[PDB]
């Protein structure tokens, strides 16, 4: 059994951030340990669907531990030994007990805490899930941690050449789809939703994006779900069976249909909403002295005064930083304010790359240019709502444009003149 103040579950991105904080807030060598499934030290796992599956000069380990990903000092494994925080890898939490303050490991070792931040991220749904035959197959693969990513690397090896269904419309089935065309496959999108990114973009920002793909040879079937996978005497799967009778030819299957919050340990110990475990403002659960951060979390989002679940990057570092702040407020009796985000998401891929920040909510305007055939493609779109600016994205922005449309989300800021928003929406941005 093994005894720390500070135990962090999980070692993701909230946990490396986590861990950043407590050095600059003093923590001390025996005081804090990480504990985790994988076998490395945090990452920023962003870089899985980009760098990671890039033919040349790929993303490789240790080179994208955080926090470098946000511009901040690299932790590599020597770095939390120096420190005196030890990370306890290739060890999954089988069992956790809040009232005695007990985790247990699948092969059965225990450790105790006195504080725990809970930040184990979230799982992916899987096609079983769906209750979708031959969902088993080999070469159906998912891609959320490095040892997934390790797995994809080695099957566009395997299959170079061949073609690769995605399954899935979001922001990892896109990442994922220019992924596999720029490795040489060919490659078709499919899902059932009207338009990619559903829960973000607009159906004229959908619409970019689908034309672009298309335009570099990506095929896209919507409006359908796989219904089959056919295999080999091998197992391995050969075919994708579509609800709308097309069957795809397959050599590589790869997955991204959403996530799922990995709160199971903890059901019935805390208060859970929204798919996640709830939080107060700095990230104590409903026990305390526990507290939750990054995709697990439902909290407080103060500039919209509503609870949310969030699975952003940004936040997962943020959430992380405030709720050490909070345990070492509470230790010393100084005040800490209420977490105040401002939604931040972004997506990469093929030359494209966008930022988001706000709420999706409202009427939307699109300005600059969304031609999909242009040189550097550069448009945004806004959110308006009561007469005032809820929302803003913006591809292919310069620095100080994304600070910009930032600011315009933070602020709010009311709009006169909708042809002028439009004909110059950077310039609106720009004088906010
Ligand atoms: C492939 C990919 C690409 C992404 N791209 C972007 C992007 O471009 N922009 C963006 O804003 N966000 C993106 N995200 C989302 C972002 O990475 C997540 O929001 C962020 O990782 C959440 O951090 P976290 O610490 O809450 O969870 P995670 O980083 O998932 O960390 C959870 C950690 O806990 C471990 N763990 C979980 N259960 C246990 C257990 N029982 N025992 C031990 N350890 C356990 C996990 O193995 C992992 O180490 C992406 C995510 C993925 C998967």
């Amino acid at each position: 059994e093994k005894h720390f103040k500070y135990v962090i579950l999980g070692g993701g991105v909230a946990a490396g951030y986590a861990a950043r904080e407590f050095a600059k807030q003093g923590v001390k060598p025996g005081e804090l340990a990480i504990i985790s499934k994988e076998a490395v030290a945090p990452y920023e796992r962003p870089a899985l669907s980009k760098g990671y599956l890039f033919p040349q000069n790929a993303a490789r380990l240790p080179g994208f531990h955080v926090c470098v990903g946000s511009g901040g000092e690299r932790l590599l494994p020597e770095w939390y030994s120096e420190k005196g925080i030890e990370l306890i890898l290739s060890t999954e939490i089988v069992k956790a007990d809040l009232a005695s303050k007990t985790l247990t490991s699948a092969v059965g070792a225990t450790f105790t805490y006195e504080i725990l931040i809970i930040a184990t991220g979230s799982s992916v749904i899987k096609l079983s899930d769906f209750g979708t035959q031959g969902a088993d197959s080999n070469n159906i693969l998912y891609l959320r941690e490095v040892d997934d990513a390790d797995k994809l690397v080695a099957a566009i090896q395997a299959k170079k050449g061949g073609k690769a269904v995605i399954v899935g419309g979001g922001y990892i089935g896109l990442e994922l789809s220019a992924a596999l065309k720029i490795n040489d496959f060919d490659v078709t999108m499919v899902f059932p939703e009207p338009w990619c990114m559903p829960r973000l973009f607009t159906a004229d920002i959908a619409a970019f994006y689908e034309s672009y793909y298309t335009n570099k040879g990506v095929k896209i079937v919507k409006g359908t779900v796989a219904v089959g996978f056919d295999a080999d005497a091998n197992g391995d799967v050969t075919a994708v069976n579509l609800k709308n009778g097309s069957v795809l030819e397959a050599d590589i299957v790869v997955v991204g249909v959403g996530g799922r919050p990995l709160t199971t340990l903890f059901k019935g110990q805390v208060a859970e909403e929204k798919g996640g475990i709830k939080t107060d403002a700095f990230f104590e659960t409903s026990v305390p002295g526990v507290y939750a951060v990054g995709d697990v979390a439902t909290f407080p989002m103060k500039m919209y005064n509503e609870l949310r679940r969030v699975e952003h990057v940004d936040h997962a570092r943020k959430s992380a930083e405030q709720a050490v702040k909070a345990i070492k407020g509470k230790e010393s009796g100084e005040s800490v304010v209420e977490y105040d985000y401002l939604p931040y998401f972004y997506s990469r891929s093929f030359d494209l790359g966008w930022q988001f920040y706000g709420d999706n909510v409202g009427d939307t305007i699109l300005f600059g240019d969304s031609d999909p055939t242009s040189a550097k493609p550069k448009f945004g779109s806004y959110w308006i709502k009561d007469g005032k600016v809820l929302g803003a994205f913006l591809e292919g922005g310069s620095p100080d444009e994304n600070k910009a449309i930032a600011k315009v989300a933070k602020t709010q800021p009311p709009v006169a003149n909708i042809e002028e928003l439009k004909k110059e929406g950077l310039q609106f941005a720009s004088k906010i």
